């Protein structure tokens, strides 16, 4: 439970980093699970948008990889240890497995929208706590949330309506 | 008068998000105005100094087009329409044409200075009214703002004394 | 109503410059209407095309700046103003703004593809006046007119039927 | 009938090089005509998945090509001549030409689905009668033949449903 | 015999589109028969000046493909539809298969000259029809000429004599 | 247990097809888990090799992800579900967390040689049963395995004596 | 006087080409000459606008250098000789060397405008003598024409006052 | 001590430009004291580690000069003088010469080590100083110090225990 | 005579890793040798053939530079020595210096297609080797060999009739 | 006062090296302070030349600090410090702090033009100085002074008259 | 006769700037005169060398055109003019046009061996006057001379027998 | 012993370019077998330091490679025989091979220390010969003296103490 460090970056104190270093190991987990998710849907899709489908995740995958390998090196500058084994990640982790194998495009897109409401909601408050430790963590933390949401908007445009409503 | 969208992103208030839609919805009418004023001014600039101010526009000009693509995205993010045709750009925007044609290089960076004023001043008042929605539409807009003041900078370093003083 | 310039290109005389001038003053206005256009068919195109359509959208994008581009300094060493703000395009057009907001993405390449006709055929219209007047604005102007009939056919191949038909 | 060459790699017997040579022209006239055929489907695909189906064979068009040289140059490497005239092709071929005009871009797919079993069983083949004379050139038809399989999965995957059957 | 489109591209009425597609047809034949002529040249020049003779085709092969790409882009624009399957392309072209097997890379060029003489022609005939019905697509075909024609002057400029005679 | 796919790659029996999918979700697995726990290395190794070690595991990341890639798409095209989510990936493996936390970057060289003995090791089975149902799918594996070794050779030269015995 | 070439391009007769070979062989003088005078104002510009000026002359020198290679080519593709060598180009010369040394780029600016006023015109000539004979070379001069013209257009926005006019 | 400027950039006053001029001032000498003193580890580090060491810092120093860059600028848009000379920074500092010449790469991390917590301290304090008066200074900073903690914690990893506890 | 390592790849025994090493070592020997050799005729030839057959041999030395070092790396994965110094190369080689000082380009490549069959052989008996104890090894042995057969075809080429038969 | 080293370059006498050390630790505080002292000016230029002037600082602020590294470089290699800290530069240095803040384009090169002279004329002497120990540094310290004074022509022709006499 | 300048380079005396300025200003004359014949050999170069000694000038041209641009700015850099226009060339040079028109590649190669040792000869006694003068005038001459030899040195490979005797 | 070409360089007398052959020819078999030894060194070092030594030499290798190209091209320039066979190399050279086989990275860098000392005096004394024959030769040999003493400054800096002294 405890996770208060040794040092931590100049200016922060101790346990006040502990708790940073905690919320920040949980959105690594997140942030794991969301690119071998990511992955997955890639390999799986299938249906007339495969190809449109399956490229527009590649990028993705690329920049979600970057904000877990950025948050694990600000748990290791606040003194903690940034936990990336899928053991630890399945054991810690507070959401299901992604549920769906092969499927068709638009499909898979439904399910990944649920996917990033979840991830969107745990860097929203990941966020705000961390605004209240630390301004140079809070800064990553949302610069990571509004590209989160960007990539959100694109699986969405593919379910929203000419009146703007969502199916899936 | 009403943008209350039918969805918006995770943990924003569909009210909150529709009039955070109306604020981004006027500064892209403004950086769109603000990239084509630039190119008018690119094309139009003579004299002495010409090639370097026609030169030093060109980055401008892609940076400028750069953030309304990123406010014009982050609008549809948040459940919105992003307007970007040059009607409704007239219709409703609330600051008049460029006035210069063809003239001195000089000249252009004076009335470009006042048009960066009003821009840099609506762009500081969409951050503050952000900054009471959604932090990562603030985000977006404070990079924004600065990149656009400093580009007021180069404009405004032509017109500028070695006291310290600016003529336009 | 008269441009006659002061100045013009070597070898065409300065009252048939005047009249290519206004021939491509409003060839301006519409590629500088089509490219605000593509772009906000690009922020507003949604449902199950969307990522395809919305990539597809911006090489054009991109390619018809850089025909605006080359006629407004076509114009300038004709000896001419080339007009880019927004007020002036509005007041001097001889079409109406883009009427689509969001919508399919299908429903946009239909609209696009109407877009298209009129500008294929003002620049048709343009390259038959300049190629009276001066052959090196009539070359420019061919080779923008081909390369935009080509997008207007990536436009209406998605609207075709196997028999070569056109839906809209 | 006899293409029994009069040099060939160091460490290969004449009479075995010629019977190479032999199953390394047929399967140059495979990999000349599937890239034809690619580019025949790119330029004649139409309907709404146009542009994802379009954009997508280029680079196989090109890894195709890749292909053909490298069995080309085997060839000639060998003691042989790579015919690659379509008159040859057309003569030695043992399968009939692509029959497919403009169509839709999912019947263009079901179709190219049936060339690629041809074209994989044939390379199949080869890389059984390589793998007895020369490692070096099973070696090549093999990692060629995974390249074809893998693409000819990108053209299945748009005709497969959820439950893992393929339509056409 | 009537290739009469459903649709052309605007300004062009249907009838005159069809002979064009008609022209462009064969003109797409004759392109894709020369890049497979110049990459068998290409496999299989010996003697020594092989390298450089080898070396010298290959930015021909893929200027040619890019030629062929855009006429046939061109005649799907028009609303035809462009055939590049071989059967196709030996069955409707005018010319016969090139007949150099191997050959010393001097004796590959003599007879490479003569069938750029022929493709040249082709084009200029191309050319001239074109221009009657449509200047884009004139436009195209008369820089393809010139490109055609000029790398046909690095063919002959190896059969050259000092007094400026050709021997093949 | 059954997964014998409703079509597979042409020329393989569906059968052997599903056991061949079975051996790859197994290394695909396997190669989840190591590039996850390669970037858990980078992340928390110290002391004073530290940099050189940070350094060279990043371009093993990015090999190891590819790798995955190339298996996933292979078990896609064979006809199975790459199946690539996290708490699949601990039910289905047959090999614990790698175990080390925050530690000297020399300690980390020692668990992780252990690590990619059991990953060559599984590699090598997979090899020999590929060989048996499929030489292209074979072919993709040696390659793999000869990469993943000589990654291991660089981890242990950081560990070996000048008489070529390893310490860890 | 005599340039009747021994070969031409196909389909133009040699006296004609003999007659477009001594109108390209002046054409290339003049861009040979214009060239080094280009390098020349570039090396002896001063004065407060020293930097701005010189950078910009050094991709029009580029550019001119690469119009001067492609009329040689065409003059030996037309079956005659492209004269490149000073004491030709002094003895051929219909006008003469440009006359300022150090100069203040203001300076420059006003000679090097009368300077591109002599080749546009030449050019000029050139076009409408080229386009009687072959459009393909008639082709490649307007496109160099367009591109002289634009960069006198730079030369000359220097000079121009705000209400249009030039002074030097 | 007064550095109220003439003009600042729109939407702040004068003189809360004036006392953020001076908190950016000395942030710009501690940055160029940094880069300068980062170079000079860079050279004068032996021993074991020395080309690891060595080869570290080079993209640090890079990363530092922009930083400074970027804060010059700024104060020069809010109406200052970016005070660069090393006389005015020895003058203004509030720190001393870093004290290692020749050392052990350790010895010189042990020492940079205190160097960042400076630096690190007092851009925390700038940011905390600068929210009060502008958000895009605030912004700047705030990505800035994250970085320079980042690098302080590459330089710390080095000298870091099993246990997470600091050497030097 | 003995080099069984002390450790290996896993998977090998150590007693058979000896006698692949000693395979290795002198393969490592014949590629060190050939690139020397290579570069020695590149420097070396004349004659009217120079620069073609000059620039050709540069490729071929930097591909056959990367085999050695993949062979050298793969000793030192299987825990041998790679013994890369010219006394320990001209003692253990089974073949003689090239002989050939400064010749015609042509008399090189006939000597330098020798030294190729020899190469060729020692590869393939090489491979054959690897084969019986480790497939990672022999693949790698399998993919060189063909390049090194594909080079040497390009050496052949120089010397070949157009009857196909070899002069060198 | 003494820098003699305990080793130095082979066939250099070490006390010869302490003092080339002693010449080479002053050039290196010049090289340091004239590229803080171009980034000052390039902060610190307004007026109408401001944007050139700036642009032309930024390159030269590059290969200055280029040159100060290899000076640095080559003490180091010569047994030596190089002394990077601005303490110890203030302290060591035989020359004055730049003394320009705010000022004219035209104003600074001036003065920038005294600051060159000044490290021109120690470089010079440095040369001198270092023949008559190493060539190998005579020759380093000969290029960089070349670069340094064509820079030092670069700021010069902008206060240089059509007579080719120098204003300041 | 007196080319004396009013500034020259710090350190260097005005009477022997102004002896350099004229030794460098025929250098710059030759350095011209060779790009322009390279180019003229380039064009009209013919028979079966003709690819492959077209392609090897073109690097020679770029590197001499880069040679006359530096000795250029050293002679403005020096006080002095640098005078590139081709009248002055032809009037002030001390060698005779180029005389070869078309001919066989091997000619053309045998002309340019003695245009070399011209322009060889000329920078070595231009290298002996500048080392009295200026070493970093004598310095950059020298690299130039190099390069020339080492181009010439291309051409005679080309002429030259076994034994090592040049034809021509 | 005679190395007395027929023909050299302009302006060197032949028997003393024979002398300097022989300075350049030794010279160059000591830059290949240093380049061979350093890859050996690069596949033979273990213990900790792996890595970072691994990688440091490799740009050194490439650096050396490009001596030994650009010394044998001088050779040949001059009228000699580059000789670049191993069994020449080793007949002629006056050093033994490196003694050093597999061994830790500091063991292998103290021998290195000891073959840079023999090469850098060796090419000191080539310097000095070469200044008295050929001026360009000799500079040629200065910057590749330098290059090779600053690398062995990175190899002596690893052996190096706080006060400056070598260990080995």
């Amino acid at each position: 439970a405890d996770l208060t460090p040794k040092y931590t970056v100049p200016g922060i104190e101790r346990e006040a980093a502990g708790r940073l270093i905690g919320v920040l190991r949980l959105r690594l987990h997140a942030l794991n699970d969301l690119h071998l998710t990511l992955k997955h849907v890639h390999w799986n899709v299938v249906g007339p948008h495969f190809i449109a489908v399956h490229e527009m995740i590649d990028p993705q995958v690329d920049q979600v990889r970057d904000m877990a390998d950025d948050v694990a090196e600000r748990i290791a500058a606040l003194g903690g240890v940034a936990q990336g084994t899928p053991g630890a990640l399945v054991a810690e982790r507070k959401w299901d497995d992604y549920s769906i194998g092969r499927a068709d495009a638009i499909a898979h897109l439904g399910a990944l929208d649920v996917v990033y409401t979840g991830v969107v909601e745990g860097m929203r408050a990941a966020v705000e706590e961390a605004g209240k430790i630390d301004p140079a963590t809070e800064d990553l933390l949302i610069g990571q949330l509004r590209d989160l949401e960007q990539f959100q908007w694109f699986v969405r445009a593919h379910l929203e309506s000419a009146g703007g409503a969502l199916a899936t």
